[PDB]
């Protein structure tokens, strides 16, 4: 009960920061952390805006899921982005440049249009195409983006069976004992204070789905793995693996 939600915030606490986990079961949301009120704060998406991203560009035959884009060679802030990548590989790699492109190619009159009529955060997206999800005026709270997560993942989103399914695919993970787990990571850091993102979903084994966003502030020096780590060491606690 209430013990649960103690360790959670316990979790956030020996990270040495202030962050929410927001889950959904069905139509309704519980949220866990040290920070709760982040649950209803906006923030840029990050690189979680990808999962719209990959939406948009697919349904308006913008890519395809086979189409190989080429690393030009010049260097890039990761090694992992230093390659090849289908639209799926450059999801799990977070390739800002593949999906700067496909932004490109959808353009800002399709890029507007669409967030709008999902309903993604503010649905204010400027005039950039290549930036608005990390610096830009889109904002997104917690709790939409686990929503968001929630509706993906039944294919009950404003777009093409095909085009879910194939997006969804794109944001597998693992399989941790029977439970199938999708997520896309997110940190933007190019604003202050800098934000952490870890937005997904769980398939349990009876097919139950549970989706999650944890929303925490990227300190300087704090390591990337704690997003992933906090969601897993939660889920766990809180019964769900
Ligand atoms: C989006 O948030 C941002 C990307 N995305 C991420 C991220 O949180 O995954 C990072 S951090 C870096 C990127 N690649 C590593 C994880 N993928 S991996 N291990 O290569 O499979 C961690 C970075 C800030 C924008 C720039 O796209």
């Amino acid at each position: 009960s209430d013990v649960k939600a103690e360790k959670i915030k316990n979790l956030f606490n020996e990270a040495h920061t202030t962050g929410v986990l927001v889950i959904q079961q069905g139509q309704t949301q519980q949220s866990y952390g040290n920070d709760l009120a982040r649950a209803s704060t906006e923030y840029v998406p990050a690189s979680t805006f990808k999962m719209l991203n990959a939406l948009i560009g697919l349904e308006h035959h913008k890519a395809t899921t086979t189409e190989v884009f080429k690393w030009d060679g010049k260097k890039r802030l990761f090694p992992e982005w230093e390659k090849d990548m289908t639209l799926g590989d450059a999801m799990k790699a977070s390739a800002i440049q593949v999906y700067q492109d496909l932004a490109r190619r959808i353009g800002l009159e399709l890029m507007s249009k669409e967030v709008k009529r999902v309903g993604y955060g503010n649905a204010d997206i400027g005039t950039q195409v290549d930036n608005f999800w990390l610096v830009g005026p889109l904002k997104i709270t917690p709790q939409q983006e686990a929503q968001f997560a929630y509706k993906l993942a039944n294919k009950t989103l404003p777009f093409s069976q095909k085009v879910q399914d194939e997006v969804q695919s794109m944001l597998f993970i693992e399989e941790k004992n029977g439970n199938k787990i999708y997520a896309k990571s997110g940190w933007g850091w190019d604003v202050n204070p800098q934000v952490g993102w870890l937005t997904g979903w769980v398939v349990q084994p009876q097919g139950n789905i549970v989706a999650f966003s944890l929303n925490l502030e990227m300190k300087k020096g704090i390591p990337s793995s704690v997003r992933k780590e906090i969601t897993y060491k939660s889920l766990e606690q809180l019964g769900i693996l």
